[PDB]
């Protein structure tokens, strides 16, 4: 379920959380409006970009926390704000969030394993909503 | 204290795991006979290759697990036993985690970062007597 899918993805994170996000920008080109160093290059020359793997690792390291804390998919407050309060995700609305997780959930059912695929898709809709009670536009 | 340390480390797990095993051979460079692969490179030769860091990150994956499934820095027994059946394990005694633990105690103490060594330093204590329990040498 839910929390083994967790230890799966950080059994191997690096490698999955590169494979989600290139999903993620790939499903939805015009995201990369929000990551302009990105554009331009395939999926293997983005592999090779430092601050591509380091800073995707570093969001994945974030998003395992937010997920184990969790109770029935529910994030805590106390993360969404975290979420919503970072200088860096400033010019972000829900609707990003919303598409990151429809990639996330499409990626683990084309994957062949036994990610509990239905549990993904509510932790990002009660991520949604947590963000905008804790006031993300 | 040592939950949020958990915290900590998983939240940037790549560069703690690479910087802890390197102070690990750094202090006892005889323990390096273990990992042969590793043999005449620098501390930056070794960080150079994306897998040295995949391969460390795994090892404190499975560290971080352990901790966070301990009660009062006591570790599992269970857990104990998967770390004395891998594999690749076979031929370690417990003498190699107890020097683990006093460079990782050691590293903590050394850092800028506010660490709760004292709980690092029996999690150590308590993991060996596990491990001598579950049938290391
Ligand atoms: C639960 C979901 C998310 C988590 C856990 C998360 C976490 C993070 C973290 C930890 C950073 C800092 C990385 C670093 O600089 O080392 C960051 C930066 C950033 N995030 Fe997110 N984020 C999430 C969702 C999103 C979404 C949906 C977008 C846009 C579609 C986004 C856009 C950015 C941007 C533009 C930056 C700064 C640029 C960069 O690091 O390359 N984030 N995020
Ligand atoms: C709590 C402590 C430890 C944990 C969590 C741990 C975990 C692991 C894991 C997950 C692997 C497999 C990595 C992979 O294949 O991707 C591994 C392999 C190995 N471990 Fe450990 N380990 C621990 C302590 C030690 C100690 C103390 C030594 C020796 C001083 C050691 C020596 C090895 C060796 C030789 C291998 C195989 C070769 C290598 O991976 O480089 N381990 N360990
Ligand atoms: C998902 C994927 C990559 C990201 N980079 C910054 N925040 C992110 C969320
Ligand atoms: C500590 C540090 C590096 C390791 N590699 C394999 N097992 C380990 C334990």
């Amino acid at each position: 379920g839910f929390k083994q899918d967790i230890a799966t993805l950080r059994g191997d994170l690096r490698t999955y959380a590169q494979d989600i996000f290139l999903a993620f920008l790939n499903k939805y080109p015009d995201e990369k409006r929000n990551f302009k160093n990105y554009v331009g290059k395939s999926d293997q020359e983005l592999k090779s970009m430092a601050k591509f793997g380091d800073h995707t690792e570093k969001v994945f390291n974030l998003m395992m926390e937010v997920a184990d804390r969790a109770t029935d998919c529910v994030p805590l407050a106390s993360d969404a704000s975290t979420l919503v309060q970072m200088k860096q995700h400033s010019g972000l609305t829900t609707g990003n969030f919303e598409k990151l997780f429809v990639a996330l959930v499409e990626y683990m059912r084309a994957s062949g394993q036994s990610f509990d695929s239905q549990s993904w898709d509510r932790f990002g809709k009660n991520l949604v909503s947590a963000l905008s009670s804790a006031g993300m536009k």
